């Protein structure tokens, strides 16, 4: 009746003006995305692309969405986490006429219903590109394909609440959609670009077994993503989530970080810089040695559980903090997860205990002996759930990579240089991403003279480092 | 059946109570003070008028004062610092409080006057003050009441206009001699902050101070923890919540390198900023340089920093000429006092656009914009939640001990109409109360070791001139 | 013909002069003091006996006093802290100096007595002291000369025995009344360090202080710079030169968190160690915890830490029982005072093996070993070069102004036989003299801004109770 | 009766042996390798010719190889880095070593040749090379001996003239076919430097590499310690020992933000400097900016900085134009490539004044001066002691494992005449061996956790593309 366009689901469409104000502020902080718009504008490399996006529906993501649209893309979007949407960013995208299905605090049932909506393209048909963060859109396609080719038995063996919902979803879509719908989608998708370490792992798995249905670009392992987003982004946004959720004094507290890869390194720095004394656990002896060389005590979770005030899982692995650990923690210890999903902490094992909600994404859990723990975002990503995720400037680097990966797969694969395997962007594009961000922060880069470039075996314009260089 | 309050939304009270419970665990000094003094009820008969940021941390202080026997009325000391769920919890507990986040300046001063209309009639007999506004209202009313009225016709500020209007109104609507009645009944004031304490010493020096005062700011366990470590935690929190900018890669400028300036510069450098500092005091300037900060003037910094913070307690630090020279979408804020460290009033003929509560974008004729936080009032309290509970436990344990001193320990008039600080034995006790919660194990001196350095095993361990 | 000196190798004098010239550029406070006061000759007629670490930095101080007109005799105040090339340069410039790195305790006390036999006859009329040893010789000799001699037969350490033997030999050899003659002629003493100042305040309280004293340690520009930032730079320098250990990944324990312990902990933490702290003072312990250090007892640290540093000014901090529990090749050192923070004397019958100067390996019957630096005496001066020149410029400018105060500005006897500190105007001036060299640009208050915070534009900017 | 060595002074052996013992405790990777492989004697029958900086740390590596069964002859790979007491201790243990600190280029090359006159006759069968000089000698002599001699005449530099004359001399004084005899007997070379590995790949791509090679430069544990952590430990050490300047308050410029530059900037910032950086690589520049460093050109830095450090591996980084613009007594040094980062030769007509070994003052016609460390050579090895033992234990454990791989694990010819890297499980093993000494407790994965992230419980834990 009142709006002509309603092919979207947002919490409050009246937040759109506020969203637009914050998007305009983020654009100033995202020079790489804005420069990418100017450069690729005239040529419309994404004209004819139908991008299904599954990525935290934040203000930063809204700038990415509008960059893809400025390059010619038709778009449908969902968040990849039930607590990470910023409702004013989702309202601004809906108000711009782009189908988005994203609400902060949506349920798991809604989450998966919304993901399925990516694939009913407005006007008929399917997407032809996927932009993924964590692999959930990619997984819907592959599980439904597997089931539709006749291997349905896995849909009846659910191991968790979200598995049950997911398996229910695939069953319902095989019941309601035209026969062969998943192979139709599969044949139409020209590529997937994937943002995060866990999603990328799921892809290399499928690619090794030969089950990956379309080419993929691993955006996580761009240098200007993994060594910036994963590291500096968490260094800024982990303590932001903990402060907004709890308002605790960090000076004087002991924090335990599980994992010392890129996210754990950034998370331990976030906490140490804020005043905590940080301990770390690791299974990888190189990463453990790095933590020790940075001055962190390296201990087991059993050693840390009776002692630390704050626990952060940063592993991408499962069953890091168990009910046994939480039974041993001090009263009102804080527990949260910056890694993945909701199984780094054994949330499901806590569900027979008394939970008291304090405020959105903050709960107090009471044990039989009366000691309590404070749980943030029910064990899901604390920086996006309890605060606002990474700040715009570092997401500009991640999302310039995403945009260039979408151009590669959609526009620069006319010769099948990308087969049904996982690829990374070339170093010349990685360097270009960094170069686009230097002016905003006042870096003055030195130029090699020809004799200096020759001396070290590089061209003046780069690339400056071998493909094996680790930075 | 209780109605004697003004808060934004009383339905927030349950949320407030839950966060107050969480804060109690983080406030061992206040909680131990309830246990030690609760049996003796040292504040029985006290009528405490409090003017202090109506936060969750202040709620724990109010309820400690009440556990010690005090009758209480409360207001916030800043128009943006109230936490509305804290205020609602205090109202729901039957305690008169008049505190709304984003209240107007007229509401602010009218609420302050409501402190002195005690429920049941009469006046308070204690003041607990942060920034001296409640104290100033009594003294200015007293002065006018005595017949020195001309200063009321000479406001140099809009808020001065509101404040003199209020005094004029109370002179007409309250009985003859009401300010002298309040002055004679106030047994003492304890004041929390550097600016308020300076105004106290200056009244005491001129002979105009009407009742005894304890300078709580200069407790070691206040000035060297709250002003330093508090701002180190809460400054960047206010900036992040207001703006969500990446601090790594940004240049920030901090005016002042006293206690708050030291904590502020640390807040920003620890968050990844490259930090520059201004100072007028060569000792503080040399401290900043030895800590690795570049020390520059505001004129030097104005065209190039991304973030500006005033931390001086002084006026006219960031001017319209500075702001005209700033880069587009520079962030400006104040963590010191009042709203005149930045020349906010000089901006009010420019285009302001509200982004969200306590965040505005100000556009200049040449189209460059600046981002102003909390309309240039305290950014940590206005844009976030102020200092965290643990460090406020130390400040507020000092406040509670100061209230006990003035109301219960002045039977021999040891406190005259002068400004006093608490003794080092109490300062050391406040520290000691916080050690167990954070796992500190203290060493005990043996007697011959205590003798060798000339202290008693139980302290005090330092001379009164020691600077820590 | 001039040989009224004792140095290790007079051939080091050219090298010493080269490093003195380099240090002058790094010491703008002292050089500016020469420039201002040289032509006024305020120390003309002064005969200054100095007992202070005979380093390159002290040589710039000695030549500053000489440039102000002083006649001088000098000794080091520590047996391991002399830099032999600095001593050789001072001897080459014709100033009596008695200082060798590695001199014995016997020589150390014989050299101190040489201060008082002034060349050309007579005694000194000023003392510049670091640690109080020259001052103590005078007071012990005077006490014994006034009849009270029994204490001389009751030493409780080998160094006391050497000291008491010296006093006895002086009373035997020198003209009757010699100590009273010295005491009558000394117009003042200025004292550099925490321990020395504590001894002076004690004597003042007991009425035994023989002449006026200035406590130079408690200038802000000494205690909050030298004690803090000097140790932050020179502690880890001493440990690295002594041991060359990698510090990243090691656990270190610092006893004390006053000014020297704060700087020491920072030195180790900035170098990559995980640092623990002990304290007896709850305020300093809370500071350590708020700065992120674990606060533990020495008993908890002893089996765990790789590196131990005493920073207390107190005795018996690291005992034989602690060292028995330490892991093999743990490193032990002292940055505080004398050699009794660590129980070195209880180690004397274990097997010691010298590694190199000021580095020894001590082995226990169970075969674990510890690495001892400078035999438990000041590690930053014994194993490396002491504090760098720039921070010593602030300390030594203070010392120079104190000699001026006592020698040239006591015509009205404003300084009685008590302990005084320099005024804040001089403290501020010291800092101001150091700003240009490190590129600090100070802001100047406008008149209305000064009036607003209640200061003069020229300072002082802070109250006398300000703690910085 | 042992005489097969050339060192400065065999009497230094006892001091060297004391320091080797102390380093062993700090090199748990090498000592644990002795424990694990000692019983198996994997290097029995190995004749290892080593060319690696002859320091105390390298002595521990030499005795580790011997502990595994190896016969050994050794030389330094650099004329300046030899520690004469380390060389003496090795000669005194009966191991042929030819290494004197400060030897001529001619001696450097003749000593390298002596690696190949094996005691008892015959040749080495293993090379442990650091920079590729020993490998280059074999390959050039082989090339000449096959009849391609034209290159031996027509050299460029003086070092090339020395090298070519050495090849000519060996072709006369050694049997016909000597170089081909050596080539056929070498079972492998391990090499850890960039330039050495570049030479090996270049020869492998051209088919001219004569035997298998392991590139230890590729190792994660070698690369992070030898480049990042080692320089973070030893840069400021070299600067302090050379100059004793206060770092707090100073501005430093680091050219390069690769691994050595990252470690150097951190070294200086942690010690108190405010650090600026230059870079040509936008990714490395952005890293530096995100870590809070100002990124500028050398032209911008030249008039401003107090200290300059070159860390690029490139040439002509600091030029005469830059040094003309520097402030008086700025400090200049190099931690990057062995020479040519600073234009030293352009200073040769200025007045140079030696201050002490490896410290010189250079005076410009306008009388401003700069302080040059180690004549532009490596400041950490030249002015101090290089990387600490624990750092070198990581790189040297890698070398030991590579020697084991080539000598003992090539029965199936899995290594042909190409360049290989150690597999990630041996890189992980290097780290594993260092964990117990520094108190790390590693978590073990359960099988379902290992499965979930796609790894075996025993590793490797990361893909070969992982950057750490
Ligand atoms: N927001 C908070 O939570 C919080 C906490 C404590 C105190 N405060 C307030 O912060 C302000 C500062 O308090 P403080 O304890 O740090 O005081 P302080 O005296 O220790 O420090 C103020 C510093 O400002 C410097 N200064 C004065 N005018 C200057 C100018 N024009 N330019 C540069 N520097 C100048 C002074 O030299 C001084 O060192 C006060 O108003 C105080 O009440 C706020
Ligand atoms: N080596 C140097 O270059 C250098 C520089 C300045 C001062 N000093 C000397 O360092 C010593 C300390 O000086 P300071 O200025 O830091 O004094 P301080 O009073 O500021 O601090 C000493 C601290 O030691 C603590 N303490 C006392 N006994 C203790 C114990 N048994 N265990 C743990 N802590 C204990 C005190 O509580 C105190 O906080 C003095 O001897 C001083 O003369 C040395
Ligand atoms: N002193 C030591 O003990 C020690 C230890 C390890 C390595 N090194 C040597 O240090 C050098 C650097 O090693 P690295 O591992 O850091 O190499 P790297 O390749 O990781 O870093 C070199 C950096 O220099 C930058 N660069 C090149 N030319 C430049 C210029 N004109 N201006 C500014 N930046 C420039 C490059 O972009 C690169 O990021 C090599 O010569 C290496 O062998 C010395
Ligand atoms: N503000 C944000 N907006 C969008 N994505 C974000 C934000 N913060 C972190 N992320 C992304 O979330 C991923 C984790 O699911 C990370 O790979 C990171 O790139
Ligand atoms: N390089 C130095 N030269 C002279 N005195 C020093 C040096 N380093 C530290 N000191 C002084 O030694 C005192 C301790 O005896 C400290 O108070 C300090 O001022
Ligand atoms: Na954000
Ligand atoms: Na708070
Ligand atoms: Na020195």
């Amino acid at each position: 009746a009142k709006p002509g366009f309603t092919d979207y689901i947002v919490k409050d469409i009246a937040l759109a003006d506020f969203g637009r104000k914050e998007i305009s502020l983020a654009e100033t902080e995202m020079p790489g995305l804005m420069a990418t718009r100017e450069e690729y504008g005239p040529k419309q490399p994404l004209k004819g692309a139908r991008i299904a996006g599954s990525l935290h529906m934040t203000i930063q993501t809204a700038v990415l969405i509008e960059t893809l649209a400025a390059l010619g893309a038709d778009i449908r979007w969902v968040s990849c986490n039930i607590y990470s949407t910023q409702d004013h960013a989702a309202a601004a995208i809906a108000a711009a006429g782009i189908p988005v299905f994203a609400v902060k605090g949506e349920t798991l049932t809604e989450y998966w219903d919304y993901t399925a909506k990516l694939f009913d393209w407005h006007g008929g048909g399917t997407p032809n590109m996927i932009l993924d963060d964590g692999g959930d859109a990619t997984m819907l396609v592959h599980a439904g394909y597997r089931a539709e080719q006749g291997d349905t038995a896995f849909l009846d063996k659910p191991g968790s609440e979200e598995e049950e919902i997911f398996y229910a979803l695939v069953k319902r879509l095989l019941k309601e959609k035209p026969k062969g719908w998943f192979a139709e989608i599969a044949k139409n998708i020209k590529g997937v670009s994937e943002e995060t370490t866990t999603g990328v792992h799921r892809l290399y798995e499928m690619a090794n077994k030969g089950t990956l249905l379309f080419p993929a670009i691993n955006v996580n392992d761009s240098v200007t993503k993994s060594k910036f987003d994963n590291l500096y982004g968490c260094r800024e946004s982990l303590v932001d989530g903990i402060r907004r959720g709890t308002d605790v004094m960090l000076s004087g507290k002991v924090a335990m970080v599980a994992g010392f890869g890129d996210v754990g390194k950034g998370s331990a720095a976030s906490l140490r810089q804020a005043g905590c004394r940080v301990m770390v656990s690791e299974v990888d002896p190189i990463c453990a040695l790095q933590a020790a060389m940075e001055g962190y005590e390296v201990v087991t979770m059993e050693d840390a559980a009776p002692r630390a005030d704050i626990f952060v899982t940063a592993t991408g692995n499962k069953d890091i903090i168990t009910i046994e650990h939480m039974r041993a923690m001090k009263d009102r210890a804080i527990v949260c997860n910056i890694g993945h999903f909701d199984n780094e902490i054994q949330i499901a094992s806590l569900r027979n205990l008394k939970w008291t909600n304090i405020k959105p994404q903050v709960d107090e859990i009471e044990f039989p002996d009366k000691h309590r723990i404070i749980m943030l975002s029910e064990g899901r990503l604390v920086n996006l759930g309890n605060a606002m995720g990474h700040p715009s400037f570092v997401m500009s680097a991640s999302f310039t990579n995403q945009t260039l990966a979408q151009i590669e797969l959609f526009a620069n694969n006319k010769d099948s240089k990308y087969a049904k395997k996982v690829y990374v962007l070339p170093k010349t594009l990685d360097e270009k991403v960094a170069r686009l961000h230097l002016a905003k922060i006042g870096v003055k880069l030195t130029e090699l003279r020809k004799d200096q470039a020759d001396y070290i075996g590089v061209k003046q314009e780069g690339p400056y480092k071998s493909d094996h260089y680790r930075y």
